[PDB]
């Protein structure tokens, strides 16, 4: 190999290929954001004229463009494939992917094989982004072009939510190890797909449309449809609703050989202006379009909503054939329905065709039972496509407070993890003071208060903005019984105590003030950090924002919440079994999911350790001789060159630090030691380990802790 | 080949390996900085008791630590090598390298081979940094330790300035193409060393202590030293003074086999806490230490400033031999000097030894008379050394206004590109605003105004902070006939039209207020920009700050301003020969040297296009029909899908954009089109191309233009 200029990719990653990459803790840095620091997209969208945006979109859908003429003179279908592919990268394991950041316009997703032709699809909406400017993000516009497409073609959607903030540097997500497009190195066992992935091959949204590995077997393809969709929050009924209702519109494109198709956008020459997949077949567009290489037209009304798709799937029998590019697809046997399917540009009619994956809705017994009922009762299909399409293009929006606009329905949806609305006067500065003191007298230790508070709030992840302390769910299933949160039972004693305090406060309160459990969980950790700063000779108040309310078990989807459990949390020195990488990489990934910077991550580790927040209260990293005191001792001792460190003899992932006498003074994990070893983190430890650093250490730790307690509080922003 | 998790370095560089890398425009992001936004290092280092610091560094130097015992009981020489290596990465071609950022504490410099065992040298200064905290940067400290060490051991230095701010992420710099340490792929012809490097192998500071490619030919090593040191801005006399000066102290370390020496710090295990090159030879430290493999001790006074080096070099005859690690070195003939050189731990005492690099001082012609002189005139050695060492260590610190502390001598130095201080008074606001008219009322157009301003300020590189507009040096050589600056065009006409009004404003005689040329070059472009903005319905005011003064040709080292000649500047669509990478890369690179953000680069290019700023006022990129109007036109037309780009049939590295009618309407270069092709740039373009964007673009343009005019103005901080 050869080392390159940094402007062409070079860097220290090339000299130490598996080195921690701290650039994950500064994604989308403000230096790259062209908008001012005072710019609030939510404020812009709140003033947008929806009825004008809609018409300008319908005006775009029905005005063909010579560089990509419109099938049946309507782009609606194409925009549905666009919105579905923007949302369709979402995966449940890490919450990443999805439409919430508009990431389909940047690499690598803009160049994914399955996003072929969507480069053109987005281009067609620039006239729309231009008329509306800073009031409309690309993220909102992309997904809204589909919801407008549906309504325009006969399907009344459930509603819509604006508020997706545009970004400027693509989020980096691990999409698989395969270095080859459409590669498959992601299965083991009996068809067990590698977590966190949610697609069968590198570059696909979900499944191969020619069946597994290209084997056009409907019954097997359905195993993949079932499972990739599951990993995208869709059950059997939602998946069938989605596939059916989607293919009620539009058509495939495979008019000619696929080896006539040029390089993907990110690899294209300059003169193409961001567009890729340029084809020398015929016009290279329109009647000669080559997208997937398949050539199917599911319905006889490609631009209206009706029950044609299932009528057709069930009213013919199907045999296997080749498209003009040689891809597998099915056709109606015995020349049935010849000439019955309309042409994208006026040519002769054609005869019905389906994909392998479409036959799976009839051949699979679960899906047969679902689709046959909709054949006989199509109105059930409308209701389920409404719900599933809503879920799909909103799944990563986070709490409802974040949904803006006049088309936002008012109904509770379990998959949003609802939280009740405030019912009483929120707790003021005088009651917050009283409660910090009541909690400090309750008998709960500093460690109990800070662990519970952290466990509740750190359940947030910024990929999809699920999780967090609002809801009160640390006392509901499944969070009460996550291994990290409750090794030996202390958690339910804390819960018990905090509920007595809330009850007695609420029955004595002045007037109509009431505190929720969810708030007292957070308030308690703020109360302990104050007490523990005082013990170190710092008088400081920890901020606190009331407003959380208490969700109920019935309002908490236990299985949906399953993906949020930490298999590893380095802030509590917790390392469960089965993580993809060593503990220090997981630490950074957890730091990334909490939207934390390296300085913020560094300060919270050191504080949490001396506060006793360690899982099982283990001594790993607890480099202090004070109890329940918020000092910067973690940083000072990490830098003590009078300690010698070796891997512990029991090969237990711990380290032994010996002082001059050869006696063991400290013990540590890989997560602790990486702060003294990694030359960027050690730099940060030298900041907080200096003699003049303890007041700054305390202030910056309070700020980082307050930032974690508020991660889901979009109700106050 | 396998894609990796981002946290482990994976990203879109893996799928398109030569793609354009924009993080180069957000090095040292703010969210990675642990110091506040309001952190003011200058205001901190001013508080420092400099005498106490010196005393503390002194106590470090004489207290051996057991994990790296001190040769001769004094870490002074180690600290000087440390300091020489921290500065000794500098190179004149890009002004990158040098001690200004303290980059030796980070990758890859912390792990370069020549920087061996300096990890322990930096580790020894932790008690000092700990004591002084935020009032003292590692950058200042590393360098200042070497200066203190000199004085400590008998050499009075010319002085020292503070003010090098610590950074928190490596600066990634091209250090060569070789993917092997000590590798060599940089030499073509006969000894021609690829620009813009300044060392003979990958991971070296200058040259190979065993002669070129290990050939201990002093005469041949002299060619490397000369060419190598000249690229770090040292001439024959400076260079001879540094080698003699440095090797007055200390020794080399090669006590046993180098394969007993473990991995370098960035590849070393966690438990080594940032250190590397751990060694199973004997104790692995001290008398058994191994750093380079050579075992030479130059002087009999290794902790004192003497002339013993040159009396040894000339008082003996040097024959070839080998250290205990297969290392080529030189030693006395005939068993001369037996026992005269003392051992660093009370050993028996040894014969004299030199490096091949050392013998270049006696074998080469030019070095031999520099040196033979000093053999009888150590007062001249001493004087040149302090002159050169001072420069070696402040080369990248920029304008002398930046030098902080009580140790800065006021003597002007020529390499500092000195600028006369504001003698008279400066123009107040009613004087500036009364003075723009008299530039507007000149045959000078925006094209000549706006451009010439740009050519002045754009002279600045952020790497070593040299160049810039202050100094009036555009009137002077070599910025006079810089092929970018004048295609033999209106520059003199604008120069003398401005001098004409310089002579004219000062001769007016209102009092003390005299006006500098330099200040008017800058002021021209400002008012021009104001006219353009009114030419487009914006009554605008472009900020302006007086203070520049005009230097003289006698105070302008011409050979030292050569390396500031842009072989490329995309911002005026210029591209000479020789550039190592395509146009778009050198656009990004030049914007990095300008300390510009990607939003800033974009708004700038867009504005300068529509102002004829372009080299030879060529039409490439000028996507507007107005002249000298300030619009976003460049962005709007860049996003015009009715335009069709293809390379120009003439293959000039240009393109044509036809409007469907087949007639070329726009033409452009790569630099122009990369903004409409690259997915991240086009995102920006689409902010400033939108309908509601015109005010913000002007607003953002003035701010970004202001930034470039004010780059070197450290004199107003
Ligand atoms: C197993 C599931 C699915 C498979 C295998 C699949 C595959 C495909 C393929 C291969 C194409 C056309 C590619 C080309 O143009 O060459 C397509 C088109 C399309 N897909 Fe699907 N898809 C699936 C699910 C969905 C879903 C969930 C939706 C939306 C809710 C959807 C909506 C559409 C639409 C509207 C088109 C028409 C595009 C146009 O008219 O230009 N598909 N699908
Ligand atoms: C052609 C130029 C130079 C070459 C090839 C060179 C080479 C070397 C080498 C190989 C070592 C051995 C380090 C070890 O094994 O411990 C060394 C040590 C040293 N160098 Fe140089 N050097 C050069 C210029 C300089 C300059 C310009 C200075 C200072 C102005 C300097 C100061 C020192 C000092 C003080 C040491 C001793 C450090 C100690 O005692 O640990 N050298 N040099």
């Amino acid at each position: 190999g050869h080392m390159k200029y940094p402007v062409e990719g070079g860097g220290n990653q090339d000299w130490w290929p598996n080195r921690l990459n701290l650039k994950v803790l500064h994604q989308n840095p403000a230096v790259a954001d062209p908008m001012g620091a005072a710019f609030d997209y939510a404020a812009e969208v709140a003033t947008i004229d929806v009825d004008a945006l809609t018409r300008d979109i319908e005006e775009v859908m029905t005005t063909s463009q010579p560089w990509w003429p419109a099938d049946y003179g309507h782009y609606g279908p194409l925009f549905i494939r666009m919105a579905w592919h923007a949302a369709g990268t979402y995966r449940i394991h890490d919450g990443r992917g999805g439409a919430g950041g508009g990431m389909q316009r940047f690499a690598p997703l803009n160049s994914w094989p399955d996003n072929a032709s969507l480069d053109k699809a987005r281009r067609l909406l620039w006239p729309v982004k231009k008329k509306y400017g800073k009031k409309l993000s690309w993220a909102d516009l992309i997904v809204f072009a589909g919801n407008c497409a549906l309504e325009s073609m006969g399907f009344k959607t459930f509603g819509f939510g604006f508020g997706r903030v545009d970004q400027w540097e693509p989020d980096e997500v691990y999409w698989g190890k395969e270095a080859t497009w459409l590669g498959d190195e992601r299965y083991s066992g009996k068809r067990d797909l590698e977590n966190p992935l949610a697609a069968v091959q590198m570059g696909l949204i979900y499944v191969n449309p020619e069946g597994p590995n290209g084997n056009p077997d409907p019954m097997a393809a359905a195993v993949d449809i079932r499972e990739t969709f599951r990993r995208m929050a869709m059950n059997d009924v939602e998946t069938a609703a989605l596939i059916v209702g989607g293919h009620t519109f539009g058509k495939t494109h495979g008019a000619g050989p696929a080896d006539l198709v040029g390089p993907e956008p990110e690899a294209a020459p300059l003169e193409q202006m961001g567009l890729g997949w340029k084809s020398s077949y015929g016009t290279g567009t329109g009647k000669d379009a080559i997208t997937s290489g398949i050539e199917v037209v599911w319905t006889n009304t490609p631009t209206k909503w009706d029950n044609s798709f299932l009528e057709i799937l069930y009213g013919y029998e199907w045999e296997l054939t080749k498209s003009p590019a040689g891809a597998w697809q099915y056709t109606a046997k015995d020349g049935a329905g010849a000439g019955t399917i309309p042409d994208p540009f006026g040519g002769p009619g054609r005869s019905p065709t389906m994909l392998a994956t479409d036959l799976s809705l009839r051949v699979d017994p679960i899906y047969e039972r679902i689709t046959r009922r909709w054949l006989e009762h199509p109105e059930e299909l409308a209701d389920e496509f409404a719900k599933a399409w809503y879920k799909l293009i909103h799944r990563d929006m986070g709490p409802v407070a974040r949904y803006l606009g006049p088309l936002v329905p008012k109904q509770t949806l379990l998959w949003q993890d609802p939280v009740p609305a405030v019912s009483h006067d929120l707790v003021g500065e005088a009651e917050i003071a009283s409660l910090k003191s009541q909690i400090r007298a309750s008998g709960l230790t500093v460690s109990q208060l800070v662990s519970t508070a952290w466990a509740a709030a750190s359940s947030f992840r910024g990929s999809d903005k699920r999780g967090g302390a609002n809801g009160g769910r640390i006392r509901l299933q499944p969070q009460v019984g996550w291994e990290v949160n409750d090794p030996d039972g202390d958690l339910r004693k804390v819960i018990r105590t905090l509920e007595e305090i809330q009850e007695s406060f609420n029955s004595a309160a002045p007037g109509n003030i009431k505190v929720s459990f969810a708030d007292l969980v957070v308030l308690g950790g703020c109360a302990a950090i104050e007490k523990a700063a005082k013990a170190a000779g710092h008088n400081i108040t920890v901020p606190f924002t009331p407003g959380r309310t208490d969700a109920s078990q019935e309002q908490t989807d236990v299985e949906s919440f399953a993906v949020l459990e930490p298999k590893a949390d380095g802030f509590r020195n917790y390392l469960g079994k089965g993580n993809p990488l060593p503990a220090e990489y997981m630490l950074l990934d957890k730091a990334n999911l909490l939207t934390l910077s390296a300085p913020e991550m560094t300060v919270l580790v050191g504080g949490l350790r001396v506060l006793g927040a360690n899982y099982k209260r283990l001594p790993l990293g607890v480099f202090t001789e004070a109890s329940e005191s918020l000092t910067n001792d973690f940083f000072v001792n990490l830098l003590d060159m009078g300690i010698t460190w070796e891997p512990s003899p029991a090969d237990d992932g711990t380290y032994q630090g010996k002082d001059g006498s050869g006696k063991v003074k400290w013990t540590g994990s890989r997560v602790d030691l990486v702060f003294g070893s990694n030359s960027e983190l050690r730099a940060l430890v030298e900041v907080y380990g200096a003699d003049d650093a303890q007041p700054k250490f305390v202030q910056d730790f309070v700020a980082a802790w307050d930032k974690v307690m508020n991660l889901d509080r979009f109700d106050v922003r």
